[PDB]
């Protein structure tokens, strides 16, 4: 009568097989989730690469157009002084 | 006279300062232009965040639910561990 024990081991044994059985359906869930997580990430760096591109232009541009304004205000400099002169006639 | 030099210094300078003024429009075209390039990429970027997060989520409730299953199982191996030993002992 002291092999209710036996019933005890029997049924823990088949719960933990249930349990495994289980746990190999969530690993190949998961490694399916991280195959698209792993994804989509390089997929941002990616972005984050073009972003990068495109304000690197922006910012060199930039740099173009502030010396082409210094170049300018200086030429409506010499306008101003050259035409002060002129009426000066 | 010396009017002569003045309006021909005027023209010299009404030539390069127009010069600079289409070197400008230039400029500012492809500036306006490499703006929107950068506000698309970053409006292509948001959704990709969107999509990235939301498989975050997935991941991280797989592997919150992975936990939860081993500890169970370990809960029923410290069943089975104490049930082993009162056997061992007959």
């Amino acid at each position: 009568e002291a092999a209710a024990l036996r019933a005890e081991l029997r049924d823990l044994e088949l719960e933990e097989a249930r349990l495994v059985q289980e746990l190999e359906d969530v690993d190949r869930n998961l490694a399916r989730a991280a195959a698209d997580l792993q994804a989509a990430q390089a997929e941002a760096a990616e972005l984050d690469q073009q972003e990068r591109q495109h304000y690197r232009d922006y910012s060199a541009l930039k740099r173009q157009q502030l010396e082409l304004l210094d170049q300018l205000g200086n030429v409506e400099n010499q306008l101003q002084y050259a035409r002060v002169q002129r009426d000066r006639l």
